[PDB]
């Protein structure tokens, strides 16, 4: 994350991290007792799930914490549009080998229904220990970090990415995916961050609207990030999941 600030220990308990052989490679958001959404660019078919942890409850991710909680995962299941490189479908269900027990640390964000919209222009928060500047790491103790980003209307994201870029830009797709933030500079999620939640407010509850997916240098100009929109997956992941179930969220 560019541009943003740390967050309070509990702030955002349902931000993970997800590491490979013990390496923080991207985030994820907590979405119930035993199941994680993250990016499904976050894990490419080559890699061994059993490589895979998860830390929960954590702000700085090089302090020890009573608080946190590590997993290792039983599942991971990509959504079966992505193709890697591409845009498309760039969500994956992350099944923790046990369930864990929340606390004041470790709590689910809820999921929104298909139906679900958010206004332009909601400010949302994105979070996560990804990079900090163009190919800038987080320092150590890598404490957790926030930034409010303004959701972009379909339209302006389509202008911004598909019309206004290079043919080598990742394509947007109005449908399954959501821009939000600046075109000013400076502010945004970065590499390491993917996975990680676009954490929305209506009426004092949290929804988890889009999954940190891609966008272009870290805090790039004119190109505020792009998030899969979960909304458009929800009734993918109600039906691979039963136990996991979205939230209607109001007008």
């Amino acid at each position: 994350i560019t541009g943003g600030s740390s967050a309070v220990a509990g702030q955002w308990p349902w931000q993970v991290s997800i590491t490979y052989e013990g390496v923080h490679v991207c985030g994820g958001s907590l979405v119930s007792e035993q199941w994680v959404l993250s990016a499904a660019h976050c894990f490419p078919s080559e890699h061994h799930k059993e490589a895979y942890e998860v830390k929960l409850g954590a702000h700085q991710l090089d302090s020890y914490s009573e608080d946190a909680k590590v997993s290792t995962l039983k599942d991971i299941i990509p959504h079966p549009s992505y193709l890697q490189e591409g845009s498309q479908g760039d969500i994956a269900l992350l099944q923790l080998s046990r369930p864990i027990t929340f606390s004041r640390y470790i709590r689910p964000i809820s999921l929104p229904a298909a139906q679900a919209s958010f206004p332009n222009g909601l400010h949302c928060t994105v979070t996560g220990w990804g990079h900090v500047a163009p190919s800038v790491s987080l320092l150590t103790p890598k404490p957790l970090q926030q930034l409010e980003v303004p959701l972009i209307s379909r339209e302006t994201c389509n202008s911004l990415y598909n019309i206004d870029a290079k043919p080598e830009e990742p394509h947007f797709v109005q449908e399954d995916m959501v821009c939000a933030g600046y075109v000013e500079g400076g502010k945004d999620a970065c590499q390491g961050d993917s996975g990680g939640p676009l954490s929305c407010p209506v009426e004092g509850l949290w929804y988890l609207t889009g999954i940190v997916s891609w966008g272009d240098a870290c805090g790039a100009r004119n190109r505020p990030g792009v998030y899969t929109l979960a909304s458009s997956y929800a009734s993918w992941i109600q039906s691979k999941v039963t136990e996991l179930q979205p939230r209607v969220v109001p007008q």
